[PDB]
């Protein structure tokens, strides 16, 4: 799957719900959990390791990052991933990120720019949405078919390190994995495209 | 995982349903497919790759092996993989399956395997290998009775393994293989 399907999910809008009212797990033969807020409900896949992070029952002090789907599921709007455990207390990391952009097939520009980190845990799914949408906005990301090659890299403090391959969408099974985001360290962004 | 989520899953009753009245990959977009046979229609999710043997639009000559899910998707009965190009010819071997214990005395009780699909679905061949046996050898008969493994031996010594403690992965219930090609089957069982 190609830029079709990148610039479609891509330009989606994201909800982002805080302090969830509600995170029910309500048997442990739905891989899903009944998530909502106020009077706004959804069902979120739990298609990765998320699905041991939420057995069956309430969970309390959660966020979810959403992104709604084309289908619906269990009667109710559907998002993958994307759930993390809420601040403790207020976060605001700026960290460093460097973009390598490509001018010719010798050449390459350097730029440099920083993003804005305010979850204590942060889903992948979140990361790679927001920092796409920075690249979508700030660079042409998807402008164009040829605007769809490199990648961005999450770099922690310690050797860690987590990737989103721009010529495909974030897989389901990576949207609920958690990372910490006092420990990011910097980013850096490979652009394969002029 | 445990016993309690492979016993849910392997109980389970499955439809088969051969030669569809269609496939259809509705937009590029889905991450499944619709079938539907006989006025049921269902929908098929496929992960990873197996998504990629149908691309967006009809596909005709498929046969789905479905396990439904406790999720329904798009208003419809939901089941994961599980789909084949029907048979072009008439098929059928009957293949010995292997099953010895690592535990004590060792010797293998066989038995024989039906197969009659030329381009079978691990998700089928798992289900239905993990259900004979429970009906035969007691798996997940008790919370002990859960090791082992199943091995799908090909004809060039290719194979393909189910370990017994887990449930086959959502993105291996799309992988088909040469049901033609199909050896033998062995089996080791590690409980009493
Ligand atoms: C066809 C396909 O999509 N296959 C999936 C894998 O992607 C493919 O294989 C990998 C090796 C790359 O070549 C991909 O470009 C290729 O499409 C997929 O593997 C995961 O792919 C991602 C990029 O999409 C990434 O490379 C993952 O590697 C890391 C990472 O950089 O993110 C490697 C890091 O060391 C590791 N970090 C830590 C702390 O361990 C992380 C981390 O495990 C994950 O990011 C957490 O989600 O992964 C690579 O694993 C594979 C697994 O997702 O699924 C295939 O379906
Ligand atoms: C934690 C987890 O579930 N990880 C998954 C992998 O399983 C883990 O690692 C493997 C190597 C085993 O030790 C597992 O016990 C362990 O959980 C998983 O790997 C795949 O696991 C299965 C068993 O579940 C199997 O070993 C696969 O190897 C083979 C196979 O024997 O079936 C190796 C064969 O040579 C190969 N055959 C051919 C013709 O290439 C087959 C074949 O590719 C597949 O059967 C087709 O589906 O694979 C092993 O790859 C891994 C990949 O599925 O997912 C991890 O999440
Ligand atoms: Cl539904
Ligand atoms: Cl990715
Ligand atoms: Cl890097
Ligand atoms: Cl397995």
């Amino acid at each position: 799957h190609n830029y079709k399907s990148l610039k479609y999910y891509y330009s989606k809008p994201s909800i982002e719900l805080k302090n969830l009212d509600g995170l029910y797990r309500q048997k442990v033969t739905d891989k899903g959990v009944y998530v909502w807020k106020d009077r706004k409900d959804y069902f979120v896949g739990l298609l990765g390791k998320d699905i041991e992070k939420y057995p069956q029952g309430e969970h309390d002090k959660q966020d979810a990052f959403l992104v709604i789907e084309e289908e619906t599921v269990n009667g109710r709007q559907y998002s993958i991933g994307g759930l993390s455990k809420t601040n403790s207390k207020e976060f605001s990391k700026e960290v460093d990120v460097k973009v390598t952009r490509k001018i010719d097939e010798s050449s390459e520009k350097s730029k440099d720019s920083k993003f804005k980190i305010t979850k204590e845990e942060i889903s992948l799914k979140e990361l790679d949405f927001k920092l796409r949408k920075k690249l979508m906005e700030e660079e042409k990301l998807y402008g164009a078919v040829n605007n769809r090659k490199g990648k961005i890299v999450v770099k922690m403090e310690d050797d860690k390190f987590y990737t989103f391959e721009l010529t495909k969408k974030l897989q389901p099974h990576r949207m609920g994995d958690t990372i910490d985001g006092t420990k990011i360290k910097e980013i850096n962004v490979e652009l394969e495209y002029k």
